C-alpha cells in the first residue's frame, strides 16, 4: 500500500495532503445524469459548478477529495475525471452500494456482488480503466438482508485489495454497532473502517465504544444544519436543527478522550442532488455557501481556537485520511 | 404521422411491415449493463447473441420489433443501434418508467416526469438523437401514487406528441381498468394504449371490455408457459402452467368476438436479464428457444391452423402495430 488510485491515476501517499473522505461531485442515479442532465441544467453547468467549488476548496488548502458517490448514487466517472483535471484536485473514487440498488444489484448474492466491488477496484468502473480508492456501503437503521450482503462483500474485496471500507449510517440507531458486527464475521479489520455520518448523533458513547474498538469515526456532517429553516420540512428531514458548533465539538470530545488517530473530518457536500426535493441544492448552498471549504475555512480554526493543537489539526487532516486510504492488506 | 422513429432513424409505414410490439434486447437495470458487462458474460457476447436472434426473427419474417425497455429496464440505446444495423431489423426505443424507477425519478412531479418522457421522445435519449417511438409504463395491482404521476405523465405526453402508450399490468388483478381510467382522465384516445401482459388472464369479459372501448390488448406472453418446471419455483413463478396454446386461443377468442382490430401479439422475449434471478436466461431459452421467432413460426401458424384468415392474420401482425405506432395527435 504505497499509492493510492485516483481518477487521474495512481498517487503517492504524500500527494494526497489535505484530504476530504465523504464528499459528492453529484448524488444522482444510476443512468439518470446521463439520460437527463437539463435536471441540473446541462451536464456543462455542473461540471463548471463543481469545478468552481474544487477551485476554492484548493484555495482553502484541499488537496484531495474522495467521491463517496457508488453505482446507485449515480456516480459518473467521465465527470469526476473531467472536474478533477479542470480544478486541479485529487478525486479518490468509490465502488460499493448505497440504499437505492436497483433489481438488477438486489437479486445478487454476496459472492456476485464481491466480483462487482473488486471489478471496480482492480480493473475499473464501466470502460474507463479508473480504478476505486474506497468502498462506500450503508444502511438505514437495522440492515436489511441485501445490506448484510453489500457489507460482507465490501468485506471480501476490502481484505482482497486493502482499500477501505467507508459507511452511511442513520447513527440515531447506533447502525455502526450492527455494522461492525457484520464486517468482523469476515474477519475485517476495524481499521479498515470509516463508520460515517456519526456527528449525527450526540451519543458519545457510542462514538467512543466503537473508537477504542479500532473503528474510524465520520465525522463528516459537520455543515448540516436546518437552524433558520426549521420551517422547511424536508430541509429540517434532510439537515437536522443541531448547529454545526455542535457537531464539530464531538471532534474534541473525540480528541479529548484520546481519539483523535480514529477521527476523520468532511462536509458530505455536493454540486447536483436529484435523489432529493427539486432545488434542495438551493437550499443548501443558502445554508453552506463555503460548500467544501467549510471545513478548512470554518471547522477547523473553530477547533484550534476551542485550544486543539496545531498538530492533531494536521493529524486528522492529513495523517489519517493517508494511513485511511493507504491500500492495506491484512 | 408519416413516419414512425426507430433507433436508425424514422421510417415510413409501410417499412414497418411485420411487427412484434413487445420484445426486449436486454432486461435490465438503469447503468447496470455499461457497469458490469461481464454479469451477460461481456456486452460483445451479449450482443452476438442479440443479432443471432434478430437475425432468426427476420429470417422467420419479422420486419421490426418495439423494444419496450425503459429507463429502469436499463434500456442502452446505443446498444439497440448496434445490433438493428448488424441484423437489419427495425428496432422502435421506448421511453416512460417500469416498476424499478431509482430515487431521482421516484421523487419527481407529473410536470418533470412529462418534460423527461417529452425529451426522450422529441429530441432524444441521452445524448444520442435517437428519439422513442413509444411510451411504456407499470402497475402491478393497484396503481402506487408513484405510478399515476407515470401514467398521466404518459398520457400528457402521448397527447402532445401522438406516440402510443404500452403498458405491464398484472392481468389477473385487472390492471388496465385503473390504467385505462387514468389515462382517460387525461383525455388520451384508447386507441393510443395497449393493455399489455393481458394473455396471463382467463378473464375473456374483462379483456372485451377494454377492446369494446378502443383499448389495444396486448397478447405477449405467448410463450411465458413454465410448463413442466415446478421443479424450479423461481422459472414457473416467472412463467405459469398455462399453455402457449391456451394463451394463443385467447388471440382467437377476440378475433371470434369482433375485435382483430384491437389485437397486439408479441413473445416478450429477451436476450439478457439481469432484473432476475442468476442464470434464468438458460432457463428461459430452454423452454422457448425460438425466442421472437416463437410468434411467426409457432403461433401464427396455430391460429391459421384453428381456421383464421391469411387476411386476420396480416391485419393483426402489420396492420394494427402500424396503426398503432404512426404517431396520432387527437382530432
Ligand atoms: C449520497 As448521501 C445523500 O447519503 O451523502
Ligand atoms: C421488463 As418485463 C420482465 O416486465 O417484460
Ligand atoms: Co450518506
Ligand atoms: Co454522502
Ligand atoms: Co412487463
Ligand atoms: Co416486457
Amino acid at each position: 500500500g504505497d499509492r493510492i488510485n485516483t481518477v487521474r491515476g495512481p498517487i503517492t501517499i504524500s500527494e494526497a495532503g489535505f484530504t476530504l473522505t465523504h464528499e459528492h461531485i453529484c448524488a444522482s442515479s444510476a443512468g439518470f445524469l446521463r439520460a437527463w442532465p437539463e435536471f441540473f441544467g446541462s451536464r456543462k453547468a455542473l461540471a463548471e459548478k463543481a469545478v468552481r467549488g474544487l477551485r476554492r476548496a484548493r484555495a482553502a488548502g484541499v488537496r484531495t477529495i474522495v467521491d463517496v458517490s457508488t453505482f446507485d448514487i449515480g456516480r459518473d466517472v467521465s465527470l469526476l475525471a473531467e472536474v478533477s483535471r479542470a480544478a486541479d484536485v485529487h478525486i479518490v473514487a468509490a465502488t460499493g452500494l448505497w440504499f437505492d440498488p436497483p433489481l438488477s444489484m438486489r437479486l445478487r448474492s454476496v459472492e456476485e456482488l464481491t466480483q462487482f466491488f473488486l471489478r471496480e477496484i482492480q480493473y475499473g468502473i464501466e470502460d474507463t480503466g479508473i480504478r476505486a480508492g474506497i468502498i462506500k456501503v450503508a444502511t438505514t437503521g437495522k440492515a436489511t438482508p441485501f445490506q448484510e450482503l453489500v457489507l460482507k462483500a465490501a468485506a471480501r474485496a476490502s481484505l482482497a485489495t486493502g482499500v477501505p471500507v467507508t459507511t452511511h449510517t442513520a447513527a440515531s440507531q447506533r447502525d455502526g454497532e450492527q455494522q461492525a458486527a457484520i464486517f468482523e464475521s469476515e474477519g475485517l479489520s476495524p481499521s479498515r473502517v470509516c463508520i460515517g455520518h456519526s456527528d449525527d448523533t450526540d451519543d458519545l458513547s457510542y462514538l467512543t465504544a466503537l473508537a477504542a474498538r479500532g473503528y474510524l469515526i465520520g465525522l463528516d456532517h459537520i455543515p448540516h444544519s436546518a437552524i433558520g429553516l426549521e420551517d422547511n420540512a424536508s430541509a429540517s428531514a434532510l439537515l437536522g436543527i443541531r448547529s454545526w458548533q455542535t457537531r464539530a465539538l464531538l471532534i474534541k470530545a473525540l480528541i479529548d478522550q484520546g481519539y483523535m488517530k480514529q477521527i476523520l473530518v468532511s462536509n458530505d457536500w455536493l454540486f447536483g442532488f436529484s435523489s432529493y426535493v427539486t432545488n434542495i441544492m438551493d437550499v443548501m448552498d443558502r445554508v453552506n455557501p463555503d460548500g467544501m471549504a467549510f471545513i478548512p475555512l470554518r471547522v477547523i480554526p473553530f477547533l484550534r481556537e476551542k485550544g486543539v493543537p496545531q498538530e492533531t489539526l494536521a493529524g486528522i487532516t492529513v495523517t489519517n485520511p493517508a494511513r485511511f486510504l493507504s491500500p492495506t492488506l491484512r
